[PDB]
């Protein structure tokens, strides 16, 4: 499957793509404002994620640090990134269907649109100013708006027992971005697409 990753933000982001135990394609790349990065993702990929990282510094060898979404200090992410990270999530070719969603379960750093470039389903978007509106206790100093599980590490926010409800914090994310997951047991906002669809992830879609 083809993913076009487009940075419409006025600032540079370092895109990342991983399935948790391996990079997807090159795994990461700098995207200046306006740049597009096309990656190929193996059919059948389960649990892939794409996110943006902000305020990164890397050396010759691709080692460094980012203020949001750092994946163990690598340019080319092999693992998932450190919150806060708005997440484009996808599982491809699952019994003939693709499943895509946007998630705020790991917080929010960059607004995002996640849309098919082929026929048969709709896209999803979280483009509200979540960082500007972020509750004081969830603000990340590096930038971004943390989720409550990351901040407070309770069974209720992290849904560790498999039973949990919405919270004042999850409702904040949900109020600004109804089409994104706001906590683990949120009513699913997953979109079902035809198997082997292609996609575009746009950072700052309303920029």
């Amino acid at each position: 499957a083809t993913f076009e990753i487009v940075n419409r933000c006025s600032y540079t982001v370092w895109a990342a793509a991983s399935k948790g135990d391996a990079a997807l394609d090159a795994g990461g790349r700098q995207l200046n404002s306006g740049e597009s990065w096309t990656i190929n993702v193996e059919p059948g990929t389960k649990g892939g994620k794409i996110w943006a990282r902000t305020d990164c510094y890397f050396d010759d060898s691709g080692s460094g640090i980012c203020k949001t979404g750092d994946c163990g200090g690598l340019l080319r992410c092999k693992r998932f990134g450190r919150p806060p990270t708005t997440l484009a999530e996808f599982s491809l070719n699952q019994y003939g269907k693709d499943y895509i969603d946007i998630s705020n379960i790991k917080g929010f750093n960059v607004p995002m649109d996640f849309s098919p470039t082929t026929r048969g389903c709709r896209g999803v978007r979280c483009a509200a100013d979540i960082v500007g509106q972020c509750p004081a206790k969830l603000k990340a100093p590096g930038g971004g708006c943390n989720d409550a599980c990351t901040v407070f590490q309770t069974s209720e926010y992290c849904c560790t027992t498999g039973k949990c409800g919405p919270t004042e914090y999850s409702r904040f994310f949900k109020r600004l971005c109804p089409d994104a997951f706001s906590y683990v047991l949120d009513k699913p906002t997953t979109v079902t697409c035809p198997g082997s669809s292609n996609y575009r992830v746009t950072f700052c879609p309303t920029a």
